[PDB]
C-alpha cells in the first residue's frame, strides 16, 4: 500500500491493458489448477499459425504456506528443465530469497540465479545475481515512495566486461484509479504511460516512447471494457496504424475463450491479418 512496487512493476497496469486479452497469430491452450497451498499445476501449449511450430510447457508448484516456501518445477518441449525455491517473509517480513536452476540437455548448458528483494513502507529493493558462464552479472533495483510519488533506479553489472551495461531511471505517480509512469533507459530511450481506471468497467491506457536523438515518436491508445462478468472487450491503436481487437468470453465456469485480431491500416481487410485463439481451463 505504502509499500511501493518493484522496479519492473512500475507501469505494469498500463502494460496490462495493452497485452492482456490479445494473442495474435497463436492458438493457445492453457490448463491450470489452484491451491492456496499444496500442489498447483499449469500446463500450456501454443501453436504459431505462421510457422506451424508447436510449443508446450508444464509447471509444478508446491506451497508450504507455513514456512513461506514455494518449490516450483519447470519443463518445456525445448527440453529445458527448471527448479525454483522461494522463501518469503521468513527471516524478516518482507524479505524474499530465490534460488533458481536451469539445465538444458539440449546443450548441456546450465544456469543458476539468486534473486533477493526487501520491501517495506516507502522502500522496495532488489539484488539479482546471474551465475551465467560469461556472467556473473548483477542487477540491482531500488524504488522509493513519497505520498503517491515513486522514483527508482535499476542497474546491471556484467563482470566479464566489468561494466555497467544498463542504467535506468523511472519516476511516476500512482493511485488506485490513476497511474503516471515515465522512464529513460541508458539515457537513451524515453517512455511514459498513463493508466486510468475510469470506472468499474473501463480501463484506458496511453503509451509514449521515443529515442534520443531521433525526432520520431511512437504512441498507442488502448482500453479494456468489462461488458458483463463473463465477457470482456479490448481495443488498441498505435501510430504505426495497427489495430488490436480482443474478445474474451466465459463459455462455462472454468472455461474462457478469447478471439483476437490485429489489423494494418489502410489495408483492412485488404491484405493478410493476424488472428488468434486461446482457451483457458481452470480447475
Amino acid at each position: 500500500m505504502a509499500v511501493p512496487p518493484t522496479y519492473a512493476d512500475l507501469g505494469k497496469s498500463a502494460r496490462d491493458v495493452f497485452t492482456k486479452g490479445y494473442g495474435f497469430g497463436l492458438i493457445k491452450l492453457d490448463l491450470k489448477t489452484k491451491s492456496e497451498n499444496g500442489l498447483e499445476f499449469t500446463s500450456s501449449g501454443s501453436a504459431n499459425t505462421e510457422t506451424t511450430k508447436v510449443n508446450g510447457s508444464l509447471e509444478t508448484k508446491y506451497r508450504w504456506t507455513e514456512y513461506g516456501l514455494t518449490f516450483t518445477e519447470k519443463w518445456n518441449t525445448d527440453n529445458t528443465l527448471g527448479t525454483e525455491i522461494t522463501v518469503e517473509d521468513q527471516l524478516a517480513r518482507g524479505l524474499k530469497l530465490t534460488f533458481d536452476s536451469s539445465f538444458s540437455p539440449n546443450t548441456g548448458k546450465k544456469n543458476a540465479k539468486i534473486k533477493t528483494g526487501y520491501k517495506r513502507e516507502h522502500i522496495n529493493l532488489g539484488c539479482d545475481v546471474d551465475f551465467d558462464i560469461a556472467g556473473p552479472s548483477i542487477r540491482g533495483a531500488l524504488v522509493l515512495g513519497y505520498e503517491g510519488w515513486l522514483a527508482g533506479y535499476q542497474m546491471n553489472f556484467e563482470t566479464s566486461k566489468s561494466r555497467v551495461t544498463q542504467s535506468n531511471f523511472a519516476v511516476g505517480y500512482k493511485t488506485d484509479e490513476f497511474q503516471l509512469h515515465t522512464n529513460v533507459n541508458d539515457g537513451t530511450e524515453f517512455g511514459g504511460s498513463i493508466y486510468q481506471k475510469v470506472n468499474k468497467k473501463l480501463e484506458t491506457a496511453v503509451n509514449l516512447a521515443w529515442t534520443a536523438g531521433n525526432s520520431n515518436t511512437r504512441f498507442g491508445i488502448a482500453a479494456k471494457y468489462q461488458v458483463d462478468p463473463d465477457a470482456c472487450f479490448s481495443a488498441k491503436v498505435n501510430n504505426s496504424s495497427l489495430i488490436g481487437l480482443g474478445y474474451t468470453q466465459t463459455l462455462k465456469p472454468g472455461i474462457k475463450l478469447t478471439l483476437s485480431a490485429l489489423l494494418d491500416g489502410k489495408n483492412v481487410n485488404a491484405g493478410g491479418h493476424k488472428l488468434g485463439l486461446g482457451l483457458e481451463f481452470q480447475a
